[PDB]
């Protein structure tokens, strides 16, 4: 049952410390991670309303010029499809995805979702079949018990991602946590069996993670890129970014990651009967962008795992 | 607890009638559906041991010339990967998949699996993201009860496939079945709520379907193409084809499909606690080849559904 948040810093909210961190408004940082670009658009007219400041790097056109243009003009091939895929009032975790062409090598990956009357569009460069998830299910299904399932799950996720460390972190009723399974690079010190206080993942983080099942920090040293304008014109209120993987990570968590010597981090919620049961928590020693298709796979695996857990705890 | 099978027809087995059909050796027809090609190879040397008679249509080289050649020479880029993916003694439902180039438009899709010391390779022409499965999970999860889940499942599968009819067929303890949910093209007569005798899916079919979760008939009027030679040289016994979607369908079932006015059929097992709970059973009015990537998606959905069923029946 999380505290209400304070205003974001850009609305004159207070600085975040270890005394008030459960009130950080992490879903509305007004900025993104610099390895992709983000636009927002009117969900009906398709008019481009906000743009990350770096958008020219990715889209090949100056942020000041793209604004106010409609998606029907900017994405003539994707706009109808995107409209149909994300109707008014659809779930905010529902996504449309397309891979577009661009002047730089490979493609751009486009991910879109809807919050209220706003569409949120994420672009990231890209260079995974249903088969990888399909093949994985077998060992997860054969695991004789919960601990075995967790061991299979982390090993499988490590094999699919290449991440230096993959943990299954399970929450206790006091919201403390414990590393119950771990697959890691040889010689990396074990976190297996270690317990952490509830404060390491504060209540508003756990609440968010029950709604939007995947979040990441691709470079624990990269500075965020502002959304311009920062508020949504539709509303003159902050833009909700919990549904965007590009969302800027809490600086408090960035520092936490750096203190651990973590270069890149990613986790997937394990949600059992609508409650946050735990996290598949992943680390890389250096910055790393997991491709969109792989993240999507990991999301589905998180759901598969949730159900298998729920099956075994009911045994 | 199925009867032992008779020899296949090509070993002088008897003709199959309505009196002896539970003894049809459906897993070893010695032939494939003509919309793809099949080779078998030695699991260690990679030597090509059997070939469907149509293989030149697909592979661009005469069946008599490809035989005895090794996969290390025929597929130099895929052979190492395929070896690594399918080690000796791996599950027979485990698959390797690659998309190859060929002189005819689009690509060839390659699917491989291992049975004992034999590798079975399937080639089919091809022109689906993890996103489709990912997006579907939401409505399946929100369904308040079992009947609602089944209704969501058939509608989702219909939307993903375009099939004229998608049913959820649930088995009773006497092995009779019932159509408990159905999504169908407007004006197609309903099978919803109809019951069928156990004999419609005989015991050796149900046994197979517990092991290999997807099978299909792409053209209920297409004649099968022999494997040449018909027996596996490794063993001078029939080649097990239950793990191959190209496997020729039982002629008894082909006639059953034609009597229903079905042009194309496909089903996915729903397996709950190791038992065959039921089938997502799909029909098209005309012949239709569901792409490999879509079949794989449907397989994963079958597993997702199995777990959700198992969750709700334990409620
Ligand atoms: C005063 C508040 C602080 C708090 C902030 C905070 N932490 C997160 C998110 C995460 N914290 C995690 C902690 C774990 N990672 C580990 O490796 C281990 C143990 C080995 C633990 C206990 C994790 C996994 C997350 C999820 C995100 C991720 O996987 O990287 C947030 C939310 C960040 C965001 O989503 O923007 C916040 C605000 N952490 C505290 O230590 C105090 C200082
Ligand atoms: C004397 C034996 C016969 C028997 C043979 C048989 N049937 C199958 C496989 C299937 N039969 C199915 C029947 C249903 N499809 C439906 O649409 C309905 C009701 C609307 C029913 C009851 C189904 C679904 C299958 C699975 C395959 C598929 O989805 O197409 C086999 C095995 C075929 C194979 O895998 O090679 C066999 C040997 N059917 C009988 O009627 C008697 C005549």
């Amino acid at each position: 049952d999380p505290l209400p948040f304070f205003p974001p810093l850009y609305l004159g909210g207070p600085e975040i410390t270890t005394e008030n961190c459960e009130r950080e408004p992490i879903h509305i940082p007004g900025s993104i991670q610099p390895h992709g670009a983000l636009l927002t658009a009117d969900g009906h007219s398709g008019e481009v309303l906000q743009m990350s400041l770096n958008a020219a790097t990715f889209l090949g056109q100056e942020p000041t010029v793209l604004r106010g243009q409609t998606l029907a003009a900017l994405l003539p091939e994707q706009w109808p499809a995107l409209q149909a895929a994300l109707p008014p009032g659809c779930p905010d975790a529902l996504q449309y995805r397309a891979t577009l062409d661009w002047p730089a090598a490979g493609h751009l990956s486009l991910t879109v979702h809807r919050v209220g009357e706003l569409l949120i569009l994420e672009f990231e460069p890209t260079e995974t079949g249903p088969h990888a998830l399909r093949n994985a299910m077998f060992a997860l299904e054969s695991a004789p018990n919960l601990r075995a399932l967790a061991e299979v799950a982390t090993q499988t996720v490590r094999e699919l991602t290449g991440f230096d460390r993959v943990m299954l972190y399970k929450f206790a009723p006091d919201a403390t946590g414990e590393v119950i399974a771990e697959a890691r690079r040889e010689g990396l010190h074990a976190f297996l069996g270690h317990r952490f206080p509830a404060s390491d993942i504060p209540a508003q983080a756990r609440a968010l993670y029950t709604r939007h099942l995947l979040r990441l920090t691709a470079d624990t040293r990269a500075a965020a890129v502002p959304l311009d304008p920062v508020l949504n014109p539709q509303t003159n209120a902050p833009t909700p970014l919990g549904g965007a993987v590009l969302r800027a990570t809490s600086p408090m968590h960035m520092q936490y990651l750096r203190n651990m010597g973590v270069g890149s981090s990613l986790s997937v919620s394990v949600v059992v009967g609508g409650q946050l049961w735990g996290l598949i928590a992943c680390h890389h020693q250096t910055p790393y962008v997991l491709p969109p298709d792989l993240r999507t796979t990991l999301e589905s695996l998180g759901r598969l795992l949730s159900l298998q857990v729920q099956v075994k705890e009911a045994h």
